[PDB]
């Protein structure tokens, strides 16, 4: 409808696929080459199903701060045919807080799902499934099951990607540059 979602159309149109684990079907950010992001709670193995294709994991990786905080990101290196298109100059370099940003999902439950969440707050910490996690976005929309890895963007900026709620608020795990240096 405008320039906000224009932008997160621009990424979920050529940098997402659907990944599909013994714990369902998410929403997975491709980032550069045949690295992609996901939930640490999707419980990546050795095989993952992409688009349906059964797919070899050639690495994965649970994301952790310097504290060995949980930081609910799990990168994934994909043995595919295909690299996605570079986005790592649109991820931020620092914590911050947001405006006017986009939740976008992209499943068989949820194809072609974009939600305007308005205000991001940087939060912090939270209790997140009993888990302690740290560099936690939240913003104020009743986001439902369905919309984990959802991809979280402002005009310009992809920031994070969607980890729980409450009911009331959800919440999305930062995306960082210095995640993605090779």
């Amino acid at each position: 409808m405008g320039p906000g979602f224009d932008f997160a159309q621009a990424i979920m149109k050529k940098n997402t696929v659907i990944a599909r684990t013994e714990k369902g079907e998410f929403t997975m950010l491709g980032v550069y080459d045949r690295v992609a992001v996901i939930p640490t709670h999707a419980s990546v193995g050795e095989i993952i199903y992409i688009n349906d294709v059964e797919t070899r994991v050639l690495d994965a990786c649970a994301l952790r701060d310097l504290t060995d905080t949980n930081l609910e990101i799990t990168i994934v290196k994909l043995d595919r045919n295909q690299k996605f298109r570079d986005i790592r100059h649109f991820l931020p370099r620092c914590e911050d807080d947001y405006n006017d940003a986009v939740l976008s999902v992209h499943t068989s439950k949820f194809p072609n799902m974009y939600i305007p969440v308005g205000q991001v707050t940087n939060y912090g910490f939270l209790n997140l499934g009993g888990t302690p996690t740290h560099r936690i976005l939240m913003y104020n929309f009743p986001t439902r099951a369905g919309q984990c890895g959802g991809v979280v963007t402002t005009t310009g900026k992809v920031i994070g990607i969607h980890v729980g709620g409450n009911g009331a608020q959800g919440f999305a795990a930062m995306l960082l540059h210095s995640y993605f240096t090779d």
